[PDB]
């Protein structure tokens, strides 16, 4: 029943093309620096928790530094946690006073200076909105914020959507072109299966607003009417390591996220950063299997993006800045993931991504279609090949130990 | 730092805006069947109900928008701008916001805007909306300069009702007709007697980016553009130009776009059938371009609905100077040699063209002392133009006395 119009359309097209976003995890749980599941982890009551909103204040903030740092990367967009499930509007609503402006010595509407760091330097911006809220005292309980201290386990159903239209009709009209709005928390209500989300009209919503933006939801499920965008959650699209997303896998273009270190929102323990090529290869891995990467950064309680993490941005850029080319605007590959790597691929071009190889030769299962052309993609070098009954067979002039050794083929 | 931030989108829209060069302008509402131009209403203090009973015999039976766009396809133009309502205050357009519509309110029934963005479309043509921000006909809509003598009950309006009646209609003109190019706002002088009026300019402008990105924003203020415009806009003046007295107001950064009429009216006219000759519609064309600005030339359409027949033949012989010129007017930005009496240069890539539009001599001296000038050659044939150099600048050496609408040299500079 729902019919994506051509703006839509063309903007689903250009999301798989970028490729590559930045995911931004920023509330108050910052302060605590223990993660943003904390509130209901440690059954905080809630109106002790918005007590801290009265000690926020993010002194070394900056949006165009923010955004700067994030566009030397290599990514294309940001998706920011506007409400996370402590439900603080880090924007100004008028639909609640425990928000960033009304109820922070701060006073400063953070997503509207992202917005405009954003238009500055042509980064396309998300919004994470959570559907649960362990604050209000209108939001029903699922499995998580039933030791908040509310009183009404069951809330307000019909109070609590109203209150979330508005707010999304206020973060869809208030702060320019919005490339998607991704939503979470729908499997906090998994327990009840005849739980009634409404999403059609809240999705309908959305779409009137502004055509062009795109709806995810992070429920695992096979996507609803309405949605534009799949999400898997830390478990790239045909794979469930992690726990999280092993679901169908859809004609709607893919997303999975990752962290640098090993946390979403700020932790103040966590110095571990994942390797560079770590990072690197997440992004080729998500190309690879037809699918964009969301790297997620947790800001500082004094508003600053971590500096290691900054560091790794710049050098994943510095990598891109010689092989974006290979990313950028490609699909997932005609030869599938294989222990040595992935392909992606865009025209007549197949690029080998050649990541972890032990030999100097590698056989491709490319049976049908002529290789017409090989070579270094660094340098445009022939790379000879033969051809068997199964594929043909690269012979590499060493066994590759770049973080990727990326082979050009030419197909027809 | 600043409020507005243009999007990479919309800055590529102002480079193509300014690439394409060429654009007509039509004027047409429920004035064409009066024939005495858009201002009548105001002019003749006509009442807005009796005005309004026009539309029940409006019916402009020869309307046939693929005919329009391919007869201005064929003059070179590169988009349109098509009034979809005036202030007059009549929409040509169906909108759910008021039942005073082309569609509703006429036995015509149809949705001009509607056929016009579809072969606009077809034709590969940018459509551009004029909007006016007055309203003669609106019992909510403030009273500035005009509109005081129309029978309305409310000189002062209900400006948060009109405005919200704005927004509405710029939604639906942004969400059902595919992309349009830019948004041409109008009537911002009816309140210069109210220096304290409050257009909320900001707000609107705001809505037409969130909408679409690469959409451009125009306001015929005659003033410094506002923060959110991405064109300005010099009405029947070259920029920096006065001579019509409408244009007395700095030039700025953004796009250039100056308008002008074919005849001496916007609106059709039944009396005005004097049309300028095709060499000076070509000469406006040029003089603009050397100036980096855009042309907007403007016909009004008959209320039988067939564009004037000596405008279109107009169209085709401008048309046919553009199949052999266009290459020195597309793509290109004023040139290095500011506009003088003989004519005016654009430039692009390595190539200055220099336009001779009225010269008595057989040479031509030219200030150009930074910049090497490789070679110079009559643009249409490629035959060479001796020149030499002197402390001041070169000086070609003609092979006759010009007599061409515009005599183009083409220089290789570097
Ligand atoms: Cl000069
Ligand atoms: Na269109």
């Amino acid at each position: 029943k729902y019919q994506p119009t051509e703006a839509n359309l063309k903007a689903r097209s250009e999301f798989q093309d970028n490729k590559f976003g930045i995911f931004l995890h920023w509330g108050l749980y910052a302060m605590l620096a223990t993660g943003e599941w904390t509130m209901t982890n440690n059954n905080l009551n809630y109106k002790e928790y918005a007590k801290l909103a009265g000690g926020f204040y993010p002194s070394k903030f900056d949006a165009d530094k923010w955004v700067a740092a994030i566009k030397a990367s290599g990514a294309k967009y940001i998706c920011f946690t506007t409400r996370h499930h402590e439900g603080f509007s880090m924007f100004d609503t008028k639909y609640s006073d425990y928000n960033i402006v009304k109820a922070t010595p701060f006073k400063r509407d953070v997503v509207k200076e992202l917005a405009d760091a954003c238009a500055k330097h042509g980064i396309k911006l998300h919004f994470y909105y959570s559907h649960i809220d362990w604050y209000r005292e209108d939001a029903p309980q699922g499995r998580t914020g039933r030791r908040t201290g509310r009183p009404n386990p069951k809330g307000d159903w019909k109070s609590y959507y109203q209150f979330m239209n508005n707010q999304l009709t206020e973060l869809l009209t208030n702060y320019g072109p919005i490339g998607a709005i991704w939503f979470d928390g729908w499997w906090d209500q998994d327990i009840n299966p005849d739980f009634d989300w409404e999403l059609p009209e809240q999705y309908a919503l959305i779409h009137r607003l502004q055509p062009a933006c795109l709806v995810g939801n992070n429920h695992h499920q096979t996507p609803f009417a309405g949605e534009d965008i799949q999400i898997f959650e830390r478990d790239l699209p045909g794979e469930n390591t992690a726990g999280l997303s092993g679901q169908s896998v859809s004609h709607l273009p893919l997303e999975t996220c990752e962290t640098m270190n090993g946390m979403w929102g700020y932790k103040i323990t966590d110095q571990n950063y994942k390797s560079t090529k770590t990072l690197i290869h997440y992004l080729v891995k998500a190309a690879g299997k037809d699918a964009n990467l969301l790297m997620n950064i947790g800001p500082q309680p004094d508003g600053e993006l971590p500096e290691v993490a900054v560091q790794r941005l710049k050098e994943v850029g510095e990598w891109m800045s010689k092989y974006g080319e290979t990313i950028y605007g490609t699909r997932g590959g005609l030869v599938a993931p294989h222990d040595w790597g992935v392909t992606t691929q865009k025209g007549n071009k197949l690029y080998v991504h050649i990541l972890n190889l032990q030999d100097k030769a590698l056989f491709l299962p490319i049976v049908d279609k002529k290789v017409k052309k090989a070579v270094v993609f660094a340098d445009k070098t022939p790379v000879r090949f033969t051809k068997n009954k199964e594929g043909i067979v690269l012979e590499l002039a060493k066994v590759p130990t770049d973080v990727d050794y990326v082979v050009e083929l030419t197909i027809d």
